[PDB]
Protein backbone atom coordinates (compact mmCIF):
# COMPACT_ATOMS: atom_id res chain seq x y z
CA UNK A 1 0.00 0.00 0.00
CA UNK A 2 1.40 3.63 -0.59
CA UNK A 3 1.93 6.15 1.94
CA UNK A 4 -1.25 8.66 2.28
CA UNK A 5 -1.03 11.21 2.21
CA UNK A 6 0.56 10.75 -1.12
CA UNK A 7 2.09 13.13 -3.93
CA UNK A 8 2.04 12.39 -7.35
CA UNK A 9 4.10 14.91 -9.83
CA UNK A 10 1.71 16.18 -13.01
CA UNK A 11 5.12 16.90 -14.73
CA UNK A 12 4.28 19.65 -16.55
CA UNK A 13 0.80 20.07 -15.48
CA UNK A 14 -2.61 18.60 -16.94
CA UNK A 15 -3.66 18.75 -20.39
CA UNK A 16 -7.13 17.95 -22.39
CA UNK A 17 -7.00 13.95 -22.74
CA UNK A 18 -4.72 13.22 -19.58
CA UNK A 19 -6.08 10.91 -17.46
CA UNK A 20 -5.42 10.21 -13.80
CA UNK A 21 -6.31 6.75 -11.99
CA UNK A 22 -6.80 5.97 -8.48
CA UNK A 23 -6.87 2.80 -7.16
CA UNK A 24 -7.84 1.52 -3.58
CA UNK A 25 -10.14 0.80 -0.67
CA UNK A 26 -12.03 3.18 1.85
CA UNK A 27 -11.11 2.34 5.16
CA UNK A 28 -13.97 1.06 7.79
CA UNK A 29 -15.69 3.47 9.53
CA UNK A 30 -14.53 6.30 6.87
CA UNK A 31 -14.79 10.17 7.55
CA UNK A 32 -13.50 11.78 4.04
CA UNK A 33 -11.04 11.25 0.97
CA UNK A 34 -9.76 13.83 -0.99
CA UNK A 35 -7.95 14.42 -4.04
CA UNK A 36 -6.60 17.70 -4.42
CA UNK A 37 -4.73 18.75 -7.52
CA UNK A 38 -2.61 21.80 -6.79
CA UNK A 39 -0.80 24.47 -8.45
CA UNK A 40 1.52 25.79 -5.75
CA UNK A 41 -0.47 26.32 -3.01
CA UNK A 42 -3.49 26.84 -4.51
CA UNK A 43 -6.13 23.97 -5.18
CA UNK A 44 -7.36 23.95 -8.39
CA UNK A 45 -9.58 20.75 -8.14
CA UNK A 46 -10.59 19.77 -4.61
CA UNK A 47 -12.77 16.74 -4.94
CA UNK A 48 -14.07 15.71 -1.29
CA UNK A 49 -16.57 12.88 -0.38
CA UNK A 50 -17.52 13.22 3.14
CA UNK A 51 -19.13 10.14 4.42
CA UNK A 52 -21.01 11.62 7.53
CA UNK A 53 -22.02 14.96 7.27
CA UNK A 54 -24.44 15.93 9.58
CA UNK A 55 -25.42 12.03 8.83
CA UNK A 56 -25.28 12.40 4.88
CA UNK A 57 -22.81 11.20 2.68
CA UNK A 58 -21.75 14.25 -0.36
CA UNK A 59 -19.31 14.78 -2.63
CA UNK A 60 -17.69 18.83 -2.02
CA UNK A 61 -16.05 20.01 -4.89
CA UNK A 62 -13.93 23.42 -4.59
CA UNK A 63 -10.66 25.54 -5.38
CA UNK A 64 -8.57 27.23 -3.16
CA UNK A 65 -7.00 30.30 -4.27
CA UNK A 66 -4.38 32.41 -1.99
CA UNK A 67 -5.57 30.47 0.50
CA UNK A 68 -9.49 31.19 0.22
CA UNK A 69 -12.00 28.22 -0.28
CA UNK A 70 -14.62 29.18 -3.28
CA UNK A 71 -18.16 28.42 -3.90
CA UNK A 72 -18.11 24.93 -3.28
CA UNK A 73 -19.86 22.19 -5.85
CA UNK A 74 -21.90 19.55 -3.88
CA UNK A 75 -23.02 16.09 -5.87
CA UNK A 76 -25.08 13.80 -4.02
CA UNK A 77 -24.75 10.72 -5.72
CA UNK A 78 -22.63 9.04 -3.69
CA UNK A 79 -20.87 5.52 -5.06
CA UNK A 80 -17.87 4.98 -2.25
CA UNK A 81 -18.78 2.46 0.37
CA UNK A 82 -16.72 1.74 3.84
CA UNK A 83 -14.52 -1.04 3.03
CA UNK A 84 -14.85 -1.43 -0.44
CA UNK A 85 -12.53 -1.22 -3.02
CA UNK A 86 -12.95 1.63 -5.82
CA UNK A 87 -11.36 3.57 -8.95
CA UNK A 88 -11.59 7.13 -9.55
CA UNK A 89 -10.70 8.07 -13.21
CA UNK A 90 -10.35 12.22 -13.31
CA UNK A 91 -10.09 12.98 -17.49
CA UNK A 92 -9.19 16.26 -18.02
CA UNK A 93 -11.19 17.85 -20.77
CA UNK A 94 -10.51 21.16 -22.39
CA UNK A 95 -13.66 22.71 -20.16
CA UNK A 96 -13.64 20.19 -16.65
CA UNK A 97 -12.17 17.84 -14.90
CA UNK A 98 -14.39 14.58 -16.06
CA UNK A 99 -15.03 12.32 -13.08
CA UNK A 100 -15.96 8.46 -13.48
CA UNK A 101 -15.93 6.45 -10.33
CA UNK A 102 -15.98 2.45 -10.76
CA UNK A 103 -16.52 2.95 -14.48
CA UNK A 104 -19.92 5.29 -14.02
CA UNK A 105 -19.32 9.35 -14.96
CA UNK A 106 -20.13 11.05 -11.37
CA UNK A 107 -19.49 14.28 -11.89
CA UNK A 108 -17.57 17.57 -13.97
CA UNK A 109 -15.99 20.41 -12.29
CA UNK A 110 -15.20 22.84 -14.50
CA UNK A 111 -12.17 24.90 -14.41
CA UNK A 112 -11.74 27.88 -12.59
CA UNK A 113 -7.95 27.87 -12.81
CA UNK A 114 -6.76 28.50 -15.95
CA UNK A 115 -3.37 28.07 -16.26
CA UNK A 116 -3.69 23.69 -16.72
CA UNK A 117 -0.26 23.06 -17.22
CA UNK A 118 0.82 24.44 -13.94
CA UNK A 119 -1.39 22.18 -12.01
CA UNK A 120 1.47 20.27 -11.39
CA UNK A 121 0.60 17.89 -8.22
CA UNK A 122 -2.22 15.30 -7.38
CA UNK A 123 -2.30 15.06 -3.33
CA UNK A 124 -4.28 11.82 -2.49
CA UNK A 125 -5.35 12.09 1.71
CA UNK A 126 -7.72 10.71 3.79
CA UNK A 127 -9.15 7.58 4.98
CA UNK A 128 -8.30 5.29 2.42
CA UNK A 129 -5.63 1.99 1.59
CA UNK A 130 -4.22 3.98 -1.84
CA UNK A 131 -3.12 0.67 -3.95
CA UNK A 132 -1.85 3.07 -7.00
CA UNK A 133 -2.02 6.44 -8.30
CA UNK A 134 -1.25 6.68 -11.95
CA UNK A 135 -1.91 8.70 -15.31
CA UNK A 136 -1.66 8.56 -18.75
CA UNK A 137 -2.57 9.99 -22.10
CA UNK A 138 -5.50 8.98 -24.08
C1 LIG B 1 -22.24 23.90 4.24
C2 LIG B 1 -20.82 24.53 4.14
O1 LIG B 1 -20.65 25.49 3.47
N1 LIG B 1 -19.68 23.92 4.88
C3 LIG B 1 -18.31 24.54 4.76
C4 LIG B 1 -17.29 23.50 4.90
O2 LIG B 1 -17.47 22.52 3.83
C5 LIG B 1 -15.88 24.08 4.91
O3 LIG B 1 -14.93 23.04 5.12
C6 LIG B 1 -13.90 23.05 4.18
O4 LIG B 1 -14.45 22.79 2.86
C7 LIG B 1 -13.37 22.78 1.83
C8 LIG B 1 -14.02 22.58 0.52
O5 LIG B 1 -14.84 23.69 0.30
C9 LIG B 1 -12.37 21.68 2.16
O6 LIG B 1 -13.03 20.40 2.11
C10 LIG B 1 -11.80 21.88 3.51
O7 LIG B 1 -10.92 20.77 3.85
C11 LIG B 1 -12.85 22.01 4.57
N2 LIG B 1 -12.17 22.46 5.82
C12 LIG B 1 -12.40 21.73 7.08
C13 LIG B 1 -11.68 22.23 8.38
O8 LIG B 1 -13.14 20.79 7.11
C14 LIG B 1 -15.78 25.11 6.03
C15 LIG B 1 -14.43 25.79 6.07
O9 LIG B 1 -14.18 26.37 4.78
O10 LIG B 1 -16.80 26.18 5.88
C16 LIG B 1 -18.17 25.63 5.84
O11 LIG B 1 -18.46 25.09 7.07
CL1 LIG C 1 -5.00 30.56 -13.54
Amino acid sequence: MLIVPYNLPLPGGVVPRMLITILGTVKPNANRIALDFQRGNDVAFHFNPRFNENNRRVIVCNTKLDNNWGREERQSVFPFESGKPFKIQVLVEPDHFKVAVNDAHLLQYNHRVKKLNEISKLGISGDIDLTSASYTMI
